[PDB]
């Protein structure tokens, strides 16, 4: 396995991951890499394909390589300047396609009164192309833009003026699936069932006979990571659940039946729930409580450890969490998509698979001011109120995230909690919201109010 | 005038005003007092009848006099109890009436299969009496309540298990005016153009020549004590407006634009804005803050007067005020609902009179921790874009009450700000939401994010 994979260059662009997601969905490994980074890399990982991305809001030597490229919006810019040629925003725009080339054979959104094939696309309309290169020739055209679309075909150069990766443009994924399939010829054999077998065989040449931690706190990348890891070496793997204080109600317990009760497992609970309260003890900046939980987690991990005599660490780490910038880090190549699907395949439940994303540092976020116990308790209880309603009126899936926080101002006299859910925040039903509220004021005294935050995920973060 | 009067007293009840108010609009005066209050008052009131409300969530004597009594819910219970008679939740149910007497002679919303007349009302069932006093019959039942009203015709006395206040017994205005116009054989001359004309009269014979002071600042109550009093005395009249620095954004100038502008009238300004900033430095207490304020605007106010020479102080205090518990009060028996009544008769433009309730010590309460200036500035921009909205969309009159609040905690970073809308809060749209927040927080910088008060009358306040 591995060994037919896709180079992504990283030119900025929100839509750079999804690129590469779109391309593991194919069933194709792929790296998303910078395009700040050297020849050699790239040459090391000789790829079968290489796509640039990208542009918010040059890279040299790789049309020597035998390989084809795909430029997809400033991509194709930089793929027009290094190769001869001239150049020089966001919206739908209908894309008519002259020479349905490699690239778009079949793949039609509608057909037009003079039998032409035409493709509902998202279009970047800044990334203009003024004079086509030596080699290539207009593939598709637009309206206000004579080359929306490049392509040289001895070389196997493409370029799109659009972005294939988003929903935006329907067929994208087709166009995708044609250059990575067909054009770079790569074979699918990025399954699931493979990722599960070749991730476990790396465990076991990794680590042989000796024992390993892994932390349970901290949602599906750690339960796929202690489930990928028993299923690998069995008794030698150790879990290990710390109660920092800083987890949702019912959290411990739920973790518990999972990995104890069901399917065997050493399991050892861990308290540091006077430890973590000292330590943050002081601290408002927000900057500072995520510095120092998180350290006193790593600690922890480590004293336990350096007590059982295990040398080896478990964790969760995923790859968009590599990419922002003794372990042994299974899920390390795979997206969120993927951890899922590895999850519900190793036989992990639905409703935790599907659980809404919980941060790192936890409710030390989620309290505005100091974080003190005091206040922890009685956010535990808003959130769970709010969360229980949502799962009664089947509302739970239809949010991406949905949480209660603590802001310690007091109104007429007794605290201020704050909902937040989004999806760009949700717009639920008044007499619903009402019964969350209505109810985190009554049962929870020492409160008086509920807020519900409304702004996007633009202006403002979805977590404070 | 006044010569019909009717007596409330007030055994608790949300309701308890409102009976008044609805007795004020058949066109008859009337008090409310404590049902511990003691005879003599009541003999001095002299009144033509008396209601008996009550009951939240033992009178004695006032059957002796020759008058009518009626007793609602609580009101028929210890009228039962007190005379001869044995005694012992709320909703909808069917009233039949047998008997249609004096209290309820025409008033039907059904009819009925066997021919008989049906009142849709609103019952208190937990306020029922099991046996009739002597001199009493039944007047009305329900299929849960044998006796739902009572009569004696003889002492005329009556009384119903049911509140005819509420709008929840549609035909109840009508019970309540042949309880006051039929039974106590008032005459409905409490209208606005005559409030106006023994208004005006009263502070005449008062002020006589001498000079009076109306404070303008202080929304419809002011506006109307002082255009009264401007018709009354003419050129007499010194109006003073106060810049506390807690006032909305275009408070001053459309005052001013009202008084000095259109109808002449000598305004004189105050600046007073450093000084309730210095006396408000400190002090997040909200209790003081009220207090600190109200304080300072009655020292302004003193300050002139005792520099203009003047002896007398118009106030816009109304009967609520009175009821909780040298100055000239024009306004303090009447309701808001006749204070506007009158300042449209009085000229004022509809906008001003039907403006939302402002509080006293304005944007002192709003902010949440100690009112800076920095933070009122901040606030007045929120607020004014707030209101600016619901104008532009017709949403303002739709509300009881719109308002923004200041909170001083900081989020993912700049301030938070709440906004505050009434009618039981404001389930106003989606679109029109998000469109304020969007607002708020990319014109007002320091700020970042702001939510919405999901909260009711009952467990919440309406202000903070």
């Amino acid at each position: 396995i591995h060994q037919h994979r896709i180079l992504i260059l990283d030119f900025g662009s929100q839509y750079a991951q999804l690129i590469a997601r779109r391309v593991r969905e194919i069933g194709v490994y792929c790296e998303l890499m910078p395009c700040d980074i050297d020849e050699e890399t790239i040459r090391d990982f000789n790829p079968h394909g290489i796509i640039l991305s990208g542009g918010p809001e040059a890279p040299a030597f790789i049309f020597e390589i035998g390989c084809p490229v795909l430029g997809i919006c400033y991509g194709m810019q930089t793929m027009a300047y290094q190769l001869g040629g001239k150049v020089n925003e966001f919206g739908h725009a209908q894309l008519r396609v002259l020479n349905p080339a490699f690239l778009f054979d079949g793949i039609e959104d509608q057909v037009s009164p003079q039998g032409e094939p035409l493709l509902d696309v998202w279009m970047s309309h800044g990334d203009i192309v003024s004079e086509l290169p030596p080699g290539f020739e207009a593939t598709a055209c637009t309206d206000n833009s004579p080359l929306a679309a490049m392509a040289d075909f001895k070389r196997r150069f493409f370029g799109l003026q659009f972005h294939p990766e988003v929903t935006h443009t329907p067929q994208g994924h087709r166009i995708l699936a044609h250059f990575v399939i067909h054009i770079c010829q790569c074979i699918p054999n990025w399954t699931t069932k493979h990722i599960i077998e070749d991730s476990i065989r790396d465990i076991q040449e990794k680590v042989g006979k000796e024992q390993v931690i892994v932390g349970l706190s901290g949602g599906v990348d750690s339960a796929v990571t202690a489930t990928l890891v028993h299923k690998a070496i069995g008794d030698q793997l150790v879990c290990v659940l710390v109660d920092t204080g800083l987890l949702r109600l019912n959290e411990v317990d739920e973790v518990l039946n999972v990995f104890q009760k069901h399917l065997g497992a050493k399991v050892i609970c861990v308290d540091a729930k006077d430890r973590f309260m000292k330590a943050l003890k002081g601290i408002s900046d927000p900057e500072e409580k995520r510095k120092i939980a998180g350290e006193q987690f790593i600690r922890v991990f480590e004293e336990q450890a350096k007590k059982l005599n295990v040398k080896w660490l478990g964790q969760g780490t995923i790859y968009p969490d590599v990419i922002e910038s003794k372990l042994i880090e299974p899920l390390r190549e795979l997206f969120k998509d993927e951890v899922r699907k590895l999850g519900l395949e190793l036989g992990l439940p639905a409703d935790l698979i599907y659980r809404h994303p919980f941060p790192g540092p936890g409710l030390a976020i989620r309290i505005l001011g100091e974080v003190s116990a005091e206040y922890i308790n009685i956010l535990k209880q808003a959130d769970a109120i709010f969360i229980e309603e949502l799962k009664k009126s089947d509302y739970y899936h239809q949010v991406s995230q949905a949480f209660a926080v603590f802001m310690p101002l007091k109104s007429v006299y007794g605290y201020i909690i704050a909902l937040r859910a989004v999806k760009q925040w949700a717009d639920l039903p008044h007499e619903f919201l009402s019964k969350v509220s209505h109810r985190i004021v009554n049962e929870i005294k020492e409160v008086s109010r509920v807020v519900y935050d409304m702004t996007n995920k633009p202006p403002a973060t979805i977590e404070w």
